[PDB]
């Protein structure tokens, strides 16, 4: 009578709450992560994944906590510190993190997220001897993210992170003249100690900038929904014989 | 009695579940405008629109989805991709969108949003020759939005996107050193293939960077409120015969 | 007995509901001291802090309004505008907030939040002349918060604002090749116009760039929580003998 009504009302209160708290969690992994990987701090970072956790870098995947650790630890804490936990003098890293869109799953035991960065790096003159030969002294770079979530036990986890870089300048010239100088993966673990322990499969593998290629959204059309159709709105723009 | 109790706590509730909800609903698609315009997607663009909504940019105001797609088609894909939905090679357009502040309305039915872009955009050398006479190849580009929103048929949808450019910076040489490429609105929409519906109130119109103009709060100060007065705190500081 | 369990579910609902709103104004709070201090509008800044509210600046306490004025007003807006509310011609300082982690205390009455900025700061060519002599023409600066907040009366109020400024950038020069133009507070107010009330401790005294240091986070590891230990995950990785 009116307790089921309380009841419902009760329920559906408890799960928009819930989806609430959800999104906030989500979003916190996404920032502590950018906060940790600023300061050189592997060992932060693998703790926020799940144990059957992937991290995807240059078309490479990185499995578990091993891999986390070798991706941000053996390859770039080295590259960057000489393996120390940062922050050390003049060595830039800061990740910028932004623009978080989350859909948690129906069930509330998984969820996606699109999110992005912009990296400012590099090296102070004071430390430019530690630099290696590959990598500009200063550099901008930016990146997306299309990340997968899992709750396990109460407690929202990374269960995939795939960052696909976008672009990169270094920081006297520009992205505009700048080529990439990190390129797809080619080789792996544990021949190349950088190394993922499997790359993606050809289809999916990415060339870098000045090459590009969508990220597919993983969120739906926020108004219209899968109703949304371009063709619905293609023919009320006009196509120009060049740019303007 | 206790009944009474339960139903004003459960409607409380609601109110204030539905206005966080709210929140993250309109903040989801300020984001989500980002990601397609960032992609030279206008349908996606447009879309995001009620159908009697507005998008206005160098003090023009575009009206509807065919307004929306002759701002974001006709002009900006033409422009930038030459009619090509993105990304496409060596052409970025990334507008990093940040720093919501957002009032939904006491009845829940619209709502207010200040944000802010920073926009890394250009050309690389591969595919300069694409790029228009009047547009610097790599620039920095900053600007403020004040938006509208609507609820209608229980989905947020954008009514008024107000982009507000406040300073462009071409990479080489800085905002210091770098007048806008962009001008207030002249000529209308037929006359002008991308020009707007309408031209703003001339007390509306705002010169671009170097020239700045105030873009008033939407939001109450959120410690005083409408309590707050200037003129209760500056005599607490000294104004210096110069700037130290 | 059923109005037992309602009850339980109702104060549940009612103290999460809480805190997902404390979350919203908290970051609000910084988001709106951004807008504010963009403008040069030290009168707002000074109303978000309780009155024996604090703002830290290059190791530098200033103690309530009449402190974030002399800090805001006297020393800022005299160095940027002139002693004017902005915006102005030719000035930019925007100082681009992202990156929010709040941390709610247990009792809803205080909070941590950690957040950051990246500020594009200058002067352009029409107004040069109005800049003092120390002080780039245009720059980049980046800079990490960690923030006190206290709720008195119903409404959350910044208790201690710390800027930890972490880098800057002459445009034209970029990080690595610019040394911070601010240096650790050495004269306190009234002997220095523009000094803090008191000095910090020594220990905690920071040099700026190239001088790095940690700043701890307010948060726990959103995963492992108070049981993470570095020294379970840097066996995984491997230290070599000079950065590749
Ligand atoms: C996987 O997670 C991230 C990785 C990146 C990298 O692209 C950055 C890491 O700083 C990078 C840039 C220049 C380099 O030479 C480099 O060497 C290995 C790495 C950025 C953000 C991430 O979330
Ligand atoms: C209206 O919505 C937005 C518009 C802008 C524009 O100011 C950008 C668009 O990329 C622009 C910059 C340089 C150009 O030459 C240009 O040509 C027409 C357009 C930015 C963010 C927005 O939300
Ligand atoms: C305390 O709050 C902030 C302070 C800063 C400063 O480091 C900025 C302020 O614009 C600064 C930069 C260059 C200067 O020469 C300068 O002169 C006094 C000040 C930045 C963000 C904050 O929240």
């Amino acid at each position: 009578h009116m307790m089921a009504d309380v009841e419902t009302r009760l329920a559906e209160l408890e799960k928009k709450v819930q989806q609430l708290e959800d999104v906030n969690a989500i979003r916190r992994l996404q920032w502590a992560y950018g906060y940790y990987i600023d300061y050189n701090r592997p060992e932060e970072v693998a703790g926020l994944f799940a144990k059957d956790g992937v991290v995807v870098f240059l078309s490479g995947e990185y499995v578990g906590y091993e891999g986390v650790m070798r991706l941000y630890g053996t390859w770039f804490q080295n590259r960057f510190t000489g393996g120390r936990r940062g922050p050390v003098h003049g060595l830039l890293l800061d990740h910028f993190q932004l623009q978080d869109i989350i859909t948690v799953a129906e069930d509330g035991q998984t969820a996606k997220g699109r999110f992005r960065g912009i990296l400012a790096g590099g090296w102070h003159d004071e430390v430019l001897h530690e630099k290696p030969d590959e990598v500009p002294q200063q550099f901008w770079e930016s990146g997306l993210y299309e990340n997968d979530y899992v709750k396990e036990d109460g407690v929202w986890k990374i269960k995939r992170l795939d960052y696909m870089m976008q672009w990169q300048g270094d920081y006297e010239t520009g992205w505009a003249h700048t080529v990439a100088h990190l390129q797809p993966a080619l080789v792996c673990y544990p021949e190349n100690p950088d190394g993922p322990d499997r790359i993606l499969p050809q289809k999916d593998v990415r060339q870098t900038w000045p090459h590009r290629y969508e990220v597919p959204m993983s969120f739906a059309h926020p108004v219209l929904g899968k109703a949304f159709m371009v063709e619905n709105f293609t023919p009320m723009m006009m196509k120009k014989e060049k740019p303007a």
